[PDB]
DNA sequence: TTTATTATTTTATATTATATAA
DNA sequence: TTATATAATATAAAATAATAAA
DNA sequence: TTTATTATTTTATATTATATAA
DNA sequence: TTATATAATATAAAATAATAAA
């Protein structure tokens, strides 16, 4: 259950740029009103079955295009994506455990390579569970400035 | 989920007046702090327990003084839901089976006594599949009459 | 909750590169 | 990480909500 | 989805006449 | 109809969401 300030950013990536149609998509656009004029007897969901077929088929001179059309459109909104994203209010700075993962991760998996990230963070919880009390403080007075830093930049 | 109309009236709705509190309530928030002082070291829950207790036990002539200004509150309230709801966008017109239902009501129940509510529409669902053609135009008719005259009165 | 009619909403479908859920 | 939702759309048909009274 | 710490959120509780749900 | 939710309050305390990276 998202709490004030994730509703906030979910409310505010909602009114975000939105994903580009499909590539078939753009296909499906200029031949729907040939296509209903091909057939007005078969169902709505009827059209879209014979019409999806007709993607796989074109020739890929007219296919790639749409498919082209689409990488061009899509990066256009990864650019709009990425600025978007940058400018909307910060998240919290992590907690001293995270940081502190975040330090020990790579070494941690190179001890383990079996392990999937999910038991990798199982270990370096009971990694950080056994750490001297000093060493811990030293993440949690790094967090104390990182709080700091970001309540007064943003109070 | 629902349809427009209706989903203005829903928004309309919750602005609506707010029934008011109970008289136990009027009676803590009278006397809660003086409840945690009398018990500082009880919890915020232990604290409303105590003050039910009070409550059980309070003096009557004082305890119907908060009754009374329930009373007077609800009445409030109640004059401002009438005031409020007779401005609202008015319901559906209801249907036709509905209005037949409603009127032949009385015969039916005193046909079975012995049944509930559901039952008997259940009952009177089975006369309306037989109700005659032209009878049940009548009730088909009139509805259409309302909701066209609805449409009217609320255009969407 | 029940009922029947009707006004209104959801669904059914195609495609996939990735954003997102987890 | 892996598994799943999402982005676009037309539109018949299928699903359901509205409605009253106890 | 996993981890620990930390921030945020819900709960624990009295009452009870009616309104609302079903 | 019956069965449950509601209106109001305090605010400690218990619960849970945020938080990265894969």
């Amino acid at each position: 259950k998202a709490s004030k300030r994730t509703q906030l950013r979910n409310e505010l990536i909602k009114q975000g740029p939105k994903r580009p149609t499909s590539a078939y998509f753009l296909y499906l656009q200029d031949h729907r009103s040939q296509f209903v004029k091909e057939n007005p007897t078969l169902r709505p969901a009827e059209i879209s079955k014979i019409a999806g077929e007709k993607w796989q088929n074109l020739e890929a001179d007219i296919k790639e295009k749409y498919i082209s059309e689409r990488k061009k459109l899509y990066s256009e909104y990864q650019k709009a994506k990425k600025e978007f994203d940058e400018k909307l209010p910060p998240k919290k700075p992590a907690g001293p455990f995270i940081k502190y993962a975040n330090e020990v991760r790579s070494q941690v998996f190179a001890q383990h390579p079996d392990k999937s990230q999910l038991d990798l963070m199982k270990i370096i919880g009971d990694k950080w569970q056994s750490l001297d009390q000093s060493i811990k403080d030293k993440y949690i007075q790094e967090y104390k400035k990182a709080i700091q830093e970001y309540n007064a930049r943003y109070p």
